[PDB]
């Protein structure tokens, strides 16, 4: 058994960076000795064929263990490989091959092809050299590298490569190639070949083409974004027992932030973003905000919250339709708002369709200390999220391994991705020292969101995507029908969710789970909070707007004394094109209502009749007594008795009972047939409006 | 003028016949004198032409009168004939004809027909004698009738013809012709110009031929009938402010009376009828029944109500189908044990279908002292009755000019008609002294009730029809529909005011007019009395004797929990062949009461499920919670809780309240959807039925 003592592992680095740090934290999980060269100078290796400035390095290095026969030295790259196997392993392994230089193997003949046939033949396994990593006695290292003679611009690979193709070289110093990946696995050319083995608290890879459990997995040439996706794992990333193992998981002044808001497309409940970016809990004296809005049909929305904005943070800046700035010129012009300010400490970029739920957000993403960092954002049960897992060969989305199970959050932590979007917070620094540059989201034909995350992973940032906490959700922006007086009246199909926030009674759902606010003011007549008072205003807005109402010759479903037939002023939801949407909200909250009140009964919501009523003392006060064509009606009041009108309550006249006060969000449900003879009592003053539908006809 | 104490009226009577009583009975209104020859003597004056016996006593009775210029005499007959004026009047029309001997025209010359050319021509009046009535001086007319030397059988209109015919015997003497009818009116010949003068408190005829008001109406030839008919009202008989003028109008032992029920076809509710036969306010120790039953199918009904009858009256008599005996030869029989009896003083006809709401018929008939009598009987809203007011003259219906004021009782009172039917009163003298021969009935092919009506005419009787009070109806037979388990069931169309007293709870009408009868048990659910015992155990009978429940695979049109269909052990009206009848039943008596409870509401009473239920212990005892396909609901018990069944309540479950001991002739009418789930608890002991509505679904 060779000493692990006795085993250095070497490799190069003229910087500091996520991978070479990446590299480090493996290494040190397996406790390894750790050589690095060239720290302090800058790389002349070039960009292409390169890195013989490796071979410069290590040649000097290795003069000082000319004649250590007792020492095993592995050389390997560090920005673009993980370990995954102990010391222990690994020179088992080593003697294993009774080599006394073993190089990894690949797939390729680089750089010159026409070599191919000097190779050994092998039967299953990969024929050719690969500089990225090689293990071997440092007396037998030193011969090798001692020859090296070249430019730091010449190919490190075709030096080893020619020695190597030596044949009488080869086999005086026993030198030889991992053919079936036992110690080595170069990722390009065996992408296939490659998956992850879980354990409890570590994590590998395999080689399912030669049952394999390497030690080093390089991620060599095209192949960074897949080292990447198996370094969130390999060796102690994310563990199924013990979660993420480099984030938070359990979470005296905050830093400056330079919070950035982009509105490039028309987007649903804008005026709730605005108002929501009053509520993020970070001390806003220590928030300067920068809002672009390309869209016309928003100004008014911007317009109504700035002066809360202004009060609110410490600086602000609008940049509008009227300075016709594309996307990238606005994201580019507010990055570097950040860049050239130095005591911008972070930048938040956050767009109009990303939903915070978490008011600790910056805090939680300033906190995980990384470069760049993105909370996952979901559009609602759909898989669709705010970051890419992969890549398709020409940068187009794809699927990774485990994506659906980052989205569904059944793996937790803070991950390495290769696309984020719509929220993300960056260091200033990075924007200062490592992309200087402009035109960081412009300057090709590429979408801007695609040159933003390329412009990073050109210089090696990692892109951080953290799902450790419930962040938010995406809205639905598609099909957006800018053409209403209140187009948010009519999103309750597209974003649900936010929907109901904004136009459903916030004590609906209490009252739907009990707790006694529900009551039953006349027999058999149940009365409810259903609708917000905004849903209320805005509803009535789109009435009038329609302005087109009712009078004579107008016929309703009622029933009063056999054939003398009823009518109101009033609008049906299919004039002004609301019928879909009201359907849907019968079918998601007065159902269930209904079901729950009348246990026994069962509903699907059907209504042919649904309609806004107006009344007045100058037109139709009052509505005399008559029955419904429903099973049971819904009767819900539009605005305040008092402020709006006097008068006008519901009278039940087998029951000697009377809502003499309604209430403004709130729902009347009583059966429409037989028992229930109503009147509408008339209205002395001003006007009022309800919402009537006769469900179940 | 003439002084009214110098005229007498002279006319020929062998017997005080109705006719001839009401012929003096016009004349004491008028005061007139009248001097009736041959009461004491029978009639030699044959049947054909004759009528000579009247010349020879007018003869003889003249002869004290032969030198009397002073005296006016006026010859009538006086069966046929009524007198419509005063003698004042008659004298002034007399003397105002400048005759001095003035005989009847009319329009047929008889009996030589050949005659007719020796008459002198008469524009448009009547040219030919008629001897029925004559006026003239006492001297002119002793020298006319002097010449009388004739059989008893020659005829009496041939003897004055020829004398009347001789040219200078009629200008000699001075006779005429009333041609014009101003004093003597003929009928024959002369229907169409005979019509009644109403006044205040008299009545006359008009001839509107010749626009006179005659004074002697006489009926001769096949004109009887008509003259009964204008004598009803002529002069005193009937007038708009005196009404009738000799019937009673104002209502120690009773007479001894023969009362014969003739069951000649399937009669519904003939049991009712045998019960009411009991409650006949006459004593029946004065009663004798006899009871023709023809109808195999009455058998058991007569056998049932037998012991109680036997009991009631003091001697009672059945003649079954078992004897083979007709109508005719049945009511023969019965007449002639009433003739044959000297003891019978009344005899007493009724027919099953003949149903006496007036429990005094048998008095207030006895009570008019009439020779036969029979009380106004109509078909319930229909102009039918069990008299006709006309004669064609093949002797079928028609329709007289008063017939509907009568039966529609705007002129009410006794009168003189050709045809009754289905219920008379006949003076027992008369079946012995008049009527005394067996074949009343029968003995041709004409009809028994018309050869009853035809053997009374024939020897002058009377037939007396009393709408002087309400008496009954009569009952519809003609398709009554035998085979059923209990026809009268079927019987709400037909009958529908008989039905309701049978199978309609005796209190629900009551109920409907408030009263305090209907409960209301459980909010919403109404109780209150519909069906009648009889029609509980007749409705449960009809449907164990279809016998064909449901089960397995039977599908209600039930409502409970989404898609778990609900059975119950039932049969279907439509199965046994009553839905019409109980959809009827529904129009008639449960609309109006759910019209009338739940004010508002309109229904016409649809009901496509209709249905009885069977609960017991060992098939289907329960019903689980369910909602009902129907607007309201229709729930009548059949049967008595303990005595037939125990347990099986109906529960509310919304409103925590049960109907723990139902009625058997009441039902609940409880809404069907949305509020009033509902389960029929277990029924624990016997058998429990129902009867079950889903109206307007
Ligand atoms: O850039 C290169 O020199 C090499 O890039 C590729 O091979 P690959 O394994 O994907 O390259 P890297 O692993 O990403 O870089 C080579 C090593 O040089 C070091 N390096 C690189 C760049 C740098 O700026 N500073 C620095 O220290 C790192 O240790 C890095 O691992 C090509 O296959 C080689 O032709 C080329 O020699
Ligand atoms: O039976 C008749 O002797 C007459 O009947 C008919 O004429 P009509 O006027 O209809 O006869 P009636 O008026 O019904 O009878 C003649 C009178 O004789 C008297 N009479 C008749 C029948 C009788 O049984 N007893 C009796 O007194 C009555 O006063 C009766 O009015 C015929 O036209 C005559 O040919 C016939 O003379
Ligand atoms: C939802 O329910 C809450 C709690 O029942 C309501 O809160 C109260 O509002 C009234 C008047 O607005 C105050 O007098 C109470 O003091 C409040 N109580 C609490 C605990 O906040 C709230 O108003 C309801 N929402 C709506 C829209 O009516
Ligand atoms: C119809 O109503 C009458 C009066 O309300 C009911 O009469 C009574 O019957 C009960 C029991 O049968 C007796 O205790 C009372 O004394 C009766 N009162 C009178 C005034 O007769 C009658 O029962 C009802 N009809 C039915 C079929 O229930
Ligand atoms: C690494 O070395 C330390 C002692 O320096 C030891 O406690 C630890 O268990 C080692 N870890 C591994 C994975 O060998
Ligand atoms: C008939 O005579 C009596 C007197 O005897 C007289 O009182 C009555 O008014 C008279 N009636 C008529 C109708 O002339
Ligand atoms: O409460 C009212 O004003 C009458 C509403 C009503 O009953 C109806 O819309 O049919
Ligand atoms: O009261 C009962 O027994 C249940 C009757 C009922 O609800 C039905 O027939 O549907
Ligand atoms: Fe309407
Ligand atoms: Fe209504
Ligand atoms: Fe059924
Ligand atoms: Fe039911
Ligand atoms: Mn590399
Ligand atoms: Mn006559």
């Amino acid at each position: 058994p060779v000493n692990p003592e006795k085993l250095l592992v070497i490799t190069v680095a003229t910087a500091e960076t996520e991978g070479y740090l990446r590299f480090l934290r493996s290494a040190e999980f397996f406790n390894y000795t750790v050589r690095t060269l060239g720290l302090g100078e800058e790389w002349r290796g070039g960009d292409t064929v390169g890195g013989g400035q490796k071979v410069r390095w290590l040649k000097k290095e290795m003069e000082k263990y000319a004649d250590r026969e007792d020492m095993i030295i592995m050389f390997v790259d560090s920005y673009d490989v993980i370990l995954a196997g102990s010391p222990t392993e690994l020179l088992k392994k080593f003697v294993q091959s009774g080599s006394r230089l073993l190089f990894s193997a690949e797939s390729f003949c680089w750089p010159e092809w026409g070599l191919a046939e000097q190779y050994p033949e092998v039967g299953t396994g990969k024929r050719f050299l690969n500089s990225g990593g090689f293990i071997g006695f440092a007396t037998t290292i030193h011969q090798i590298v001692r020859q090296w003679k070249y430019k730091d611009d010449d190919d490190d690979q075709l030096f080893y490569t020619r020695l190597y193709l030596d044949p009488g070289l080869r086999e005086k110093l026993s030198l030889n190639l991992d053919h079936k990946s036992r110690i080595f696995q170069n990722l390009n050319g065996a992408l296939d070949e490659v998956v992850l083995k879980f354990d409890r608290n570590r994590v590998r890879i395999r080689n399912v083409a030669y049952d394999t459990l390497p030690i080093v997995v390089h991620g060599n040439g095209p192949t960074k974004l897949q080292l990447n996706y198996l370094g969130n794992y390999v060796p102690n990333g994310w563990t199924p027992e013990g979660g993420c193992g480099f984030c938070n998981q359990d979470r005296q002044p905050p830093p400056r932030v330079f919070l950035a808001v982009f509105v490039e497309q028309p987007t649903p409940f804008l005026p709730r973003f605005l108002q929501r970016l009053l509520l993020l809990d970070y001390p806003p004296d220590r928030v300067t905000l920068f809002l672009h809005n390309n869209e016309v049909f928003h100004e008014p929305h911007i317009a109504d919250s700035w002066p809360q904005l202004q009060d609110h943070f410490s600086a602000v800046k609008l940049v509008g339709p009227e300075e016709a700035l594309s996307p990238g010129e606005a994201r580019d012009m507010a990055m570097d708002l950040c860049r050239q300010d130095p005591e911008c400490e972070f930048y938040f970029s956050l767009d109009a369709d990303a939903v915070l739920t978490n008011l600790q957000t910056l805090r939680i993403l300033i906190e995980e200390n990384r470069k760049v960092i993105a909370p996952m954002l979901s559009r609602h049960g759909k898989l669709w999220s705010n970051f890419w897992g992969a890549l398709s060969p020409d940068e187009y989305y794809a699927r990774s391994e485990d994506y659906v199970e980052l989205v569904q959050r059944k793996r937790v932590g803070v991950w390495n991705v290769p696309y984020i979007s719509q929220a993300y917070v960056i260091r200033g620094d990075t924007l200062r020292m490592e992309l200087p540059q402009r035109d960081v989201f412009s300057g090709s034909d590429t979408d801007p969101d695609m040159a933003f995350c390329k412009s990073f992973r050109d210089k090696g940032i990692f892109l951080h995507l953290s799902n450790q906490h419930e962040f938010g959700r995406l809205l639905a922006t598609s099909r957006y029908d800018t053409e209403h007086l209140h187009p948010d009246l009519w999103q309750i199909f597209d974003n649900p969710v936010d929907w109901k926030e904004q136009y459903i009674h916030e004590n609906y759902s209490r009252a739907l789970e009990g707790e006694g606010i529900v009551e039953q003011p006349c027999p058999d007549v149940y009365w409810f909070p259903l609708l917000s008072e905004q849903m209320c205003d805005e509803l009535v807005a789109e009435m009038e707007h329609y302005g087109q109402w009712s009078g004579g010759r107008h016929e309703d479903s009622r029933l009063a004394g056999g054939y003398e037939n009823v009518p109101t002023v009033d609008i049906h939801m299919k004039q002004v094109g609301y019928e879909d949407q009201w359907l849907q909200l019968l079918r998601t909250y007065v159902g269930p209502m209904t079901e729950s009140l009348f246990p026994g009964y069962h509903t699907k919501a059907r209504a042919v009749m649904n309609f806004v009523v107006r009344y007045r003392p100058d037109e139709q006060p009052s509505l005399r007594p008559h029955h419904d064509s429903s099973t049971f009606t819904l009767n819900v009041a539009l605005n305040h008795k008092g402020l709006d009108y006097e008068g006008g309550g519901c009278r039940f006249l087998r029951y000697d009972c009377v809502i003499s006060s309604p209430r403004k969000g709130w729902a009347l449900l009583h059966p429409g047939r037989l028992t229930h003879y109503h009147e509408g009592l008339p209205t002395t003053w001003g006007t009022r409006y309800i919402m009537v539908s006769f469900v179940d006809p």
